[PDB]
């Protein structure tokens, strides 16, 4: 078996990726997300609740399918991004990334030593299959993503200085976070928040990373992908769910 | 404590209650759907990957809310239909009842000895909150509602015999098993299929007890309730997730 | 390694054996209750939201601690009885025996072919702890104990037909459906009960075979332990626990 | 979506496929079998631990890997049946089937009305995915494959009528059950038995149905492959573990 | 909806709050709690087998009953911190707080940007109930409690500051940790241990904060109930178990 | 009841113990592993898909056996080892060591105050058997055995200093890591490596402390013993599962 293809990665570079974010934390509502077609898939370990156990249950599911899986740790912890790296996660989005320092050991989290201080566990990894992928320890390093969140006033403080860490693949911006660090909790269309965020946008794409958001808002959704913005997730599962259900009953009340 | 009051039961005789189907299989995701304010809610135990343990948690999730649950066992099994009493579930959707000898074996299964065959252990019971329900054995037939699906060629051919039972309290129409069973397989829209639909609610209600289907046709939906349907189930949690999910999608494809 | 010594079934014989009703169908619960030193411990199967998975995990618990496991299943199932056989559960409690036939079927589904019709496969069975005990299949069946219920007037009305039934090892009492099925539900106490207790014990002893029952009331439970009653369940953990944190509520109310 | 392909069914008549049991009842566990490559996995829901939910876990762990999944429920229950079909198990093996009467049944329980007796509940089934598979009610019935066991006198007193059913793709031997019905438990490498099966497997191809065993003796498999034996499982996952884990101690003892 | 009221948090002003510690860590023993009447219940994520979707769980149980839902978790680790509110927990008490700048951490972990950290994510969260508390960023902060537990001598050498940070609704004495940190582990009934217990209980409602304890010991339960403590509780799930259990059994060795 | 014995503790002095990697995660695999007859089995929460409560099933299993479990927790963190402590694991390997002060205080984490820093909950704890271990608190300290792992250059360059820290009884050596760490990443078998790890087993064992490690490689594993190694595992039950899967394929491909 040789490594599993990032194309997530790949694609970075090559077409803007579509995405849902997995909040239902099951491995069942995980595999009815994967039959959709989206480009990638976004388990969220920080605001669903999941654990490295949960986690790896959504990726089995979704492997059986071409969407790519991303996964949200619950925060840059060493140790957590070793376990989710191990479980065969391939793409990684950190939460709250606010200095070069900080997104450097994350880089470092995700490589094997003597580069990285990832932990080497092969023999015991799904990442590996178990060393049925026999090349794994060699291999690993060139499919793994970085993408971080700015989504604070110190992450926007330290934007030119993360945007030149090598290894960090993407940067994602999180209106929520952002729109509340600004003073403007949950009203994140607001002019000020919007023209901060298209700014920051173009600084990722002109510095050469990935730039990423979410927005429910289809318009905004469409505006962030006619600036070239590489990776643009449209909605949330447990949104959906609960929104259809409510339209549902409102016809009958 | 008294007893748990079964109000689906009580507003089959006041009014008409509209219905979700669960089939997500999930404490948290029965929970999204008990937020919603559906009259009930229906933890699919025949055609969702539940158990005892599953419908449990749902039931347990539910319970904060007014939405009122109904359980549908895989089968009209005498000791499932035990455990399911047992862990709370006040009212009961059996599938595939073919006969008035059938109906009236879950009638019995439904309520104690000596009157029924329901088998008693009220102090392990969520049923009887542990015995905090300190007259639970006097009082819990009274809160039981017993639904019965006719869903084959055999369930209409003894349908008058089915309404004649004493203890059943309402019988639904499952369109999908009924259509195949009438060779229109994925079609139940059909006219001849159609016109038996409305004959049997029309029968049902004449005899003096409840009407149910579902359909996620809103037009079919909305007909059924011009005759009076006392529960109809307007939508499948499972199927508005993916219709939602790729409904979103095609906006970007 | 030799198959695990079933010391209840031995004990039927030697000693009378004080029991504890196990219902939180938890393995971390079943372990609580494998400290105490009870000689018996019923996994509860009926009345308790237990599955094969949970009566597993709380059999592992258990055989660490000298407590006998015994397991009531929902009903006699001869696939369920397999499936508990498999999974190394070496005493079963059946409830609602009716008649010498379906013993005479319970004791067939105890034992393998040729003599039995219970279900071969001990390469994959914690019974054999994988074929790691050698000779589990010539030594099964002497470790395996089956006890059946009377709980039903037809029970009580082929009692003696019950007792004649070679590989029936007891006869237990349930008095919750007992007194329910004799028109006093809820009030097993009542004297016309409480007579035919005493003179089902008897009979049970009489015929060689081991009487039980369960009572949470302190006399009763010494009145049949003075009867000779040989395997007595003296309390339930779910009433344990409601009723002990009940009276210490009230000291503060 | 078209339907899954059931690969399975078709190599029945192309190839002798390689097989390996699955009584680890773990989703991580059937990943880490899936990877390995056999033609097949058997998925034990008679003799391991498994339920509806642990047998889905390990059909999405399996889902992803060309191994093909096959179920063996505990008994030929036809709602059971149900169940594992709508979680997407294409295909069955019945234990315990002694009758072309009851043979006939289990082919009506794979099949939807009105040729079969299999409830309908596609919107919520994992086997149409959701609906995403858009003709699945027609095209469900040519995927699924049905093998049943003979592994009793009755079932051999039978094997004539069974072998004359349509709808049964495959009648599996097992040597285990078989040995013993015969007397001769735990050791079916004895002349008598292994005479009765090479006939049977004879007998079974002579009828134009795929013949199937499991033997984890080397020798008895490739003599089974060289009579044409269409599907062979050579191992059992639970034996290879603890088989591997005693003969490392053994080196350092 | 609106928000859940916080009457645990209220009610610190207006009575004495009787409490149960709940470490049987499971959402099924969770309701059985729930039904007894205590004021709060504790789910220990500290010293009980406790994660996030295992709290979760225990709040969805308890959640239909009166009784209000207080959460240790196991550090004042602000990513947990942010997992549990998010889950829907409102008041946290957190363990071995030392000072008053990681009290004033504490209070920033609980409430969102602009004025605290605690990370934004209303779609996916049980605590906004997927935003059908349509307000929730709004009105979230108001009904969030913050406790923190004194159990160290740096904590006692930090008390006055403690008790000066704005936010901190109430300190909770634990004697297990205080009475070992004071070289009287396992006795805190010591006089010693006792003045120090009472002098901190008057010094905390002294600076306008609730004082919180539990013991287990009626006499010391009543004395801290007349010193005017705002939260006692007066119990442990597995004490409770295990002593009734043992209790009975000694009634019959 | 007295506290448990570590024996694992006690033979560091008296013998060389042969040890099993458990990373299959599952009460179900490591009871498997337990009927082996391994002197210790180490369950992975480092490099295998575990958490506390998935630790604590597996705790239970395999209590029922001679085998001593060994807990690899996924870093030094001081709440993380609190949890395992009290769900009662007696010896703790801690990856990841690189000074005196990180092993000092790793010390401090398995020690009651007031000489550590263990959070006390014994009435909580499976550790104290829910306080039926009476004086848990004064014997808790003397059964823990505390291992740590030099893997890194900084561990190596501090290894004088650790082996000189009082409470440590034990240093395994990772090749995995050390070997990435020293730029022959998968390749351990390297002369640069090995004699880096002799001189290391050398110097562990002439301070007066357990060397521990673990090899796949039969020669090496023998080599490690014959130089006194105190503790060698000897395999990995993923890799052995793989294995004997792939081996027995390859006899029919
Ligand atoms: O996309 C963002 O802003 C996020 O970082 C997380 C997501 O959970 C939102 O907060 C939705 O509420
Ligand atoms: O409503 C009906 O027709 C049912 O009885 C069950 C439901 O599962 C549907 O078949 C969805 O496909
Ligand atoms: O002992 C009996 O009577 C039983 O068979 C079951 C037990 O659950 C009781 O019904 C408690 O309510
Ligand atoms: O292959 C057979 O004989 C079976 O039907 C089942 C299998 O579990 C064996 O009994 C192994 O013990
Ligand atoms: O109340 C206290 O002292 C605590 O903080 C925790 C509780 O677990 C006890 O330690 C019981 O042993
Ligand atoms: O023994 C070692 O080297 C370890 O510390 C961990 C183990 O996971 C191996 O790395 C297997 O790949
Ligand atoms: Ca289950
Ligand atoms: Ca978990
Ligand atoms: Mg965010
Ligand atoms: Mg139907
Ligand atoms: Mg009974
Ligand atoms: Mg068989
Ligand atoms: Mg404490
Ligand atoms: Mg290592």
């Amino acid at each position: 078996m040789v490594n599993t293809v990032n194309y997530f990665k790949q694609k970075l570079k090559t077409e803007q990726q579509i995405g849902m974010w997995v909040g239902l934390a099951d491995g069942y509502c995980a595999e009815i997300a994967a039959n959709v077609g989206y480009d990638w898939l976004l388990i969220d370990g920080e605001h669903a609740p999941n654990d490295v156990r949960s986690i790896l249950a959504q990726l089995q599911s979704i492997a059986a399918y071409p969407s790519q899986a991303v996964v949200r740790p619950v925060s840059g912890d060493v140790p957590l991004i070793k376990q989710l790296l191990d479980i065969g996660a391939q793409t990684l989005l950190i939460p709250m990334v606010e200095s070069a320092e900080q997104a450097e050991l994350m880089v470092k989290a995700t490589r094997y030593p003597p580069e990285g201080i990832r932990g080497v566990g092969a023999a015991l990894a799904r990442a590996s299959r178990w060393n049925n992928i026999s090349d794994y320890l060699q291999t690993a390093d060139e499919q793994i993503c970085l993408l971080v969140q700015v989504e604070s006033k110190k992450g926007l403080d330290n934007l030119d200085e993360i945007l030149n860490v090598d290894g960090v693949d993407g940067i994602f911006i999180g209106p929520a976070d952002l729109s509340a660090a600004l003073g403007y909790r949950g009203n994140p269309g607001h002019e000020f928040v919007q023209n901060i965020i298209v700014q920051t946008i173009q600084k990722i794409r002109a510095a050469g990373k990935a730039a990423g958001i979410l927005s429910a808002d289809e318009k905004l959704a469409k505006q962030y992908l006619e600036l070239g913005t590489e990776f643009v997730a449209v909605g949330v599962d447990t949104s959906l769910l609960m929104k259809s259900m409510k339209q549902l009953l409102s016809k009958f009340k």
